[PDB]
């Protein structure tokens, strides 16, 4: 499989900039939305579930041919709560009928970090729908219960290196798990819907203790009321990813500056772009606007 980015026919950066306006002005309505944590979170985990499914191998999945529309992917165990990040993104989609779903989707995770106050993320149009027949198969996204080990090799078939899983990792300082949703329960964190580095804080200066929850599962929790998943614990059980949460727990702009990176990165694998495509886009958040 090739996938070359094609543009949505007539569009420039000023009409991106209105479907980022319009998930954006939405993030700030909807502030309700899971005991006021507000969209944002599962925004983000929505755009990097439809990239996840990549396989550098054979170049299947990613976010591309937006295939989460289809039931296969949508009703997948591990997409269990995105359907609330699909429900929301659905007016816009019927106000911008042109985008295609893989822009979409990820436009959605690239909004939601930016009004979160955090780094820019440069974004590229050209998805294109493909097919009920090319939807990945389920099984491709990571489980939980996991290793420092299991981690690494799995990152590598999206292939991301040590630094690009730390940085990655970072935005488990967002949202929360429900145990309804994955059998885990808890915050990372007391800045929830704010980005900042406070996962890797959290991480180094928590005296965590290890217990199971009402579903069977383990998780590291911390007498302040936050929770870390095994595969999060994980990142201070390894050398190397140790150094490298250390160094983000002391600069965030580090952190900031190596997520936008990787976080790109990951929207972006699987996709083919011609140089006759434009630039990446830096879209202006509400605040630059006056919005
Ligand atoms: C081995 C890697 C990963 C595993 C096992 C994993 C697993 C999970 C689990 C079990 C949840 C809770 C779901 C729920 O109950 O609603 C969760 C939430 C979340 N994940 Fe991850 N995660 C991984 C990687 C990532 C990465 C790379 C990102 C983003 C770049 C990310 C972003 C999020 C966000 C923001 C939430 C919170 C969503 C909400 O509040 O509803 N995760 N993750």
């Amino acid at each position: 499989l090739v996938h070359v980015a094609s543009v949505e026919k007539g569009r420039s950066y000023e009409d991106f900039q209105k479907v980022y306006n319009a998930i954006a002005l939405k993030l700030r309505e909807d502030d309700e939305y899971d005991n006021y944590i507000g969209y944002g979170p599962v925004l983000v985990r929505l755009a990097w579930h439809i990239s996840g499914t990549w396989d550098k191998h054979d170049n299947t999945g990613g976010s591309y041919g937006g295939t989460y529309r289809f039931k296969k992917e949508f009703n997948d165990p591990s997409n269990a709560g995105l359907q609330n990040g699909f429900k929301f993104l659905e007016p816009i989609h019927k106000e911008f009928p042109w985008i295609s779903s893989g822009d979409l989707f990820s436009l959605g995770g690239v909004t939601a970090v930016q009004e979160m106050q955090g780094p820019k993320i440069p974004w590229r149009c050209g998805r294109v729908d493909t097919p009920e027949d090319t939807t990945p198969d389920n099984g491709r996204l990571p489980d939980a219960d996991k290793d420092a080990g299991y981690v690494r090799t799995f990152f590598q078939r999206l292939n991301m290196n040590d630094r690009e899983v730390v940085a990655l990792m970072g935005a488990h300082a967002l949202g929360k798990t429900h145990l309804k949703n994955s059998g885990y329960e808890g915050p990372g964190g007391a800045a929830n819907n704010v980005f900042t580095n406070e996962f890797y804080l959290n991480l180094l200066n928590e005296d965590w203790k290890l217990e199971k929850n009402d579903a069977n599962n383990e998780q590291w929790d911390s007498k302040s009321g936050y929770m870390m998943l095994p595969t999060d614990y994980s990142l201070i059980q390894d050398p190397k990813y140790l150094s490298i949460v250390k160094e983000y727990a002391n600069d965030q702009d580090k952190f900031f500056k190596d997520f936008s990176k990787a976080f790109e990165k990951l929207l972006e694998d699987g996709i083919t772009f011609p140089k006759d495509a434009p630039s990446p886009f830096i879209f202006k958040t509400l605040e630059e606007q006056g919005l």
